[PDB]
């Protein structure tokens, strides 16, 4: 496929142009016009980029790319390293940030719900869907449940949460700032990827179970799902590569 | 002492006025004019406030108070509980944010250096000092040391760091984003409180040992040091309370 | 019944003579010729033995007796205490090892399948049957299931196993070494009693859920079944005693 | 350094030739001749192997390599993915088994004693040293101490062990079979990595505290000490990676 | 020694007259005037009696004799068999109930504290001493310490008990009703022998770890200690016999 | 329905007035006059109370309520928490104790017999019915049957019981003290909820099998049955909640 057709194909599937973001979504670093083999991961790290080269990929797709608002434009250190590995090999780089968090089918938020057994019921705010566990459980068992489906032990704070958690709201990644709004809505538990010092008081003082289940662990779902979707809806050859990151 | 005198006292000691902050520093919630009994802690959570009411405190002093730039002014939920508790009991709340991180003697940054046995040697940027462990050791050993000193296991990522750590830089709290600027400066390890998804690629791609030693865990030093400084320079009865937060 | 007659009755029921074992199967320590009260258990330990004496047993039958290939014939310490307890009281000691692991009806392997609700469908190797859970479930669920039916928390390694377990192979006791053979056959889970250091990499690298359910825990099934079989098929008074052992 | 030079340096330091073993010690898989960057780990699992490739290691050195006595020579499944990863990247694999268990200074056995605070006083059998805790404690406390020093809860069996443990014997890894020998020598406790059905009866009937502290957890000592010894005695850049394993 | 002399010896040693209870303390069934060989056990069961006859005892001492308040005085069934075994053989039966629970040195309560490493520091109520573990551990581990020390898995309930138990109160036998009183006093755990339906609610609603460690299991200490005291303070030949009882 | 009409409806169905009891039967704590939503359970524990408040219940009905003869009338600790939860929410508390154990259709005794397949044939004494299993089974088979129908492993002491049990008597809850009376009557097995030290001797010395199947476990029957009886003969909305109690 042509690098600019793939950009178009996914941009429309995710209704990407319509979403205001922190970074440019779509083709971020141009490469060869003709794409056939694609490598994908959560983040465009040096490690992911070296694999794309060893595997001979023509394009790489990530949920976290570069050119984030407010960062220095200069190309030195890490950025020179990464950009050279791409440019020198004519590898195309694509990144989809928020559109890839929110899409109803393929998004990180939707894939987490399905992975954790949550029936999605609505949305509190743009990136904060709510729903209920198809099998409500005490706060401790929910932590082991998360741990087991995600392959990572979450930080779990539930000193004052309800007996059983049924109603849950979540946001993958660094969504901890959304705990107060999920508390005002009324949930038994708020799930996200990272944690902050104030997030813990929000949990205790408002009576809900909090789970920080990993930034990387909660953000494999969307990019992974957009990979299967490209394998099923086109002839491109795409491979999702999970490169661990404990955060 | 008069609540406004004690604000002026800390203010001049921390050279607070000169520092631009994300929140007001000094008296944040006025109470009884005469302050004698004082409770301090990292954050003005409901839990500290209840301890101040039980202990009959006249003031509460913290590293993290209220009225952060950009939050809603409205007072409901946790804010109403916290402010009712302070206002209805005439308790003064004072908070000092950056000044309590930066002070060379009393600051969170300098006390962590002392606690971990690091000789301060300069600063890379305003909230980022650098120096050297007076007893260089490999990264794993530094991890164990940080954990015995702070009473908490830190996240350590050192797969590509030197075999011995000598030169270090650090920022207590949520200073993870300073990791790149420390790498440019040249250090073997960077220590801060929290960690984000991107922090890990920085540790890895620039070859330094990274430790996320805990937000609360790393910001007990300053308010604790200041509380002793008040006990030794005034007749006030100041009691520092450490209410555990895992983040 | 006569001691030698009870021996041949059981020998023929488990078709024992045809099986090459690591120890003698049948009467191992001769007692009084006439047997009427029998005490049974997983292993002929001093605690079972002391119970047989306290209950006036004429014979004791176990899955794990004595005289294993390679052990010193000498009789000191433990063996002295155990053999004297048996010989001085005229108590017959009988043990059936591999024949009590494989019998299609009474064997530990078959009993463990009924205990856990697995439909047996074939065998990969002599002590390695396979089958399917009549209720396919995720690994965490199977872990809890095993714990409830066995009264003991198994060690579960499922990092790379399928979302749902349905095809399973198992071998009670020290059968960890059979995991690769099962993995080549194609199963979703492998269950056994003990675990070794290499077992963990076999499970992770071959994509299956592995459970070390307890050597003692998984081996109460055969001897208990044989005890029940003896009370139903002869007039002896046989009492099975479970003496806990966490390994 | 040349690969074959490394082999001889370590062989001579461990007196490797004179020890008969269940597997070959030294260079197990040949790779590029010039070795400068080395990755070490407990076992040459796929996981350590992928970490060696990601860090651009030239050699990997482990306590557990391949080619055990009796294992099939055919290269299929995990052996193929393992060997391909090594041979295709020209990485050298070295493995030292019993020599790395017994070395008086660097070995797993000697390293456990130091870690647990036991003064070594002699040897019961080649891989079974004995000594005394410098700080004798009751069995319950010895279990907590082994758990804090190894970062893993051990299985403890002490139903008939002495009030206080002082004389101790041990053998990292799968050395449970030595427990009887330790009981004849005469000790208060015996410590190893794994547990078997039989080990428990041995502990109970001989009057000692038994602890199975983890195969893996008891064997990072030797390979880590040997890495530090290579960093101090050569210009190679050696890094130990601890890949967790619960058994 | 004369039966009436032994009665008076123990009577004065445990200050028996002063204590009122549910049954007569002292000689309950008179026998042979001259007492030289004694058998002792927790309870005057047919099974202990049978051992006294087999052993040629002149006397039996227990913690639980006959003639409890409200019991029918008629002698049939079990009472006839027991009284016959005693009278026909001229065997003296002595029993000490509460005096043998409370004696500061020899009583069941003091003896369980020595057995479990608890430093006695006082008394909450007459049969309820309190103290502190010299080895503070989590609830789960205390369960395991109790099980190893008494040879019986206790029922442990600590869903809402403190992370670490240190202050403990306890009463051997059927001391479950004292749990609310230990709670008011203020303890991290309470230990008794039996358990009732309401006990569990008291443990959970009062935030403490509760253990029903076994009636028989916790009441061998006193009678065994009295037997040792007798052997060391007279020329009587005394043997304490543990006849198992799971309650 | 009015709270007093519901009281009279159940009192007459259970012929409650005519039974002497250890606690008041009927309306124990008055709340709102109009009852439509009812929660029931075995005991009015804080856990059940919190569940009725969460479900918006109007009345709570139990087998074990409050105000047992001999208890302090003082309202402190658990009693204040419980009563405040009922009174502050205008929730009525009803309790039926002996009438709910004895009712021929709905009582605990009759329901356990139906659950266990026992044909009721008479009564030995008031709370002690007798009958026969359809067909006679060995003690071990009956212990597994109890375990499978009740979901909890019972304590079974059968050392001297007959080879097959057919005739059984039983009393749910704390009815161990009825064993001798049943033994006198003549049964093959006695079943109750709890066990005491002295119950084991009755079972051994009187030749019967004894099963302690759990206080809570055997007392869910009548309250469940009464709740279904209420949903079938009135338009009340009644929900029975089983909150596990291992005792
Ligand atoms: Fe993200
Ligand atoms: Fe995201
Ligand atoms: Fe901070
Ligand atoms: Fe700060
Ligand atoms: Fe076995
Ligand atoms: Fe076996
Ligand atoms: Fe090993
Ligand atoms: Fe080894
Ligand atoms: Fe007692
Ligand atoms: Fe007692
Ligand atoms: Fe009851
Ligand atoms: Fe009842």
């Amino acid at each position: 496929m042509k690098n600019t057709e793939l950009e178009q194909l996914i941009n429309e599937k995710l209704n990407s142009a319509a979403i205001s973001d922190y970074a440019p979504n779509g083709l971020q670093v141009e490469g060869k016009e003709t794409v056939q083999k694609i490598v994908t991961g959560v983040t465009a790290s040096q490690a992911l980029l070296d694999e794309a080269v060893r595997l001979g990929a023509d394009a790489v797709i990530v949920h976290h790319g570069y050119f984030w608002k407010g960062e220095s434009p200069v190309i030195r250190g890490m950025k020179r390293n990464r950009l050279k590995t791409l440019l020198a090999n004519d590898i195309n780089l694509y990144g989809w940030h928020l559109p890839l968090d929110a899409h109803p089918e393929l998004g990180n938020n939707a894939q987490l719900a399905a992975l954790l057994g949550i029936t999605v019921m609505g949305e509190i705010e743009p990136l904060v869907p709510w729903g209920e566990l198809t099998m409500p459980v005490p706060g401790l068992e929910l932590a082991s449940w998360i741990e087991a489906r995600l392959g990572r032990k979450p930080l779990w704070c539930g000193d004052t949460g309800p007996e059983v958690v049924q109603r849950v709201a979540w946001c993958t990644g660094g969504g901890q700032s959304f705990i107060d709004s999920a508390a005002r809505f009324g949930v038994d538990a708020f799930i996200t990827g990272e944690v902050s010092e104030q997030t813990i008081h929000s949990a205790r003082e408002q009576g809900l179970h909090f789970y920080a289940a990993g930034h990387h662990a909660t953000e494999r779902g969307g990019i992974r799902a957009l990979s299967e979707w490209l394998n099923e809806n086109t002839d491109l050859d795409v491979t999702f590569i999970d490169i661990p990151n404990p955060a």
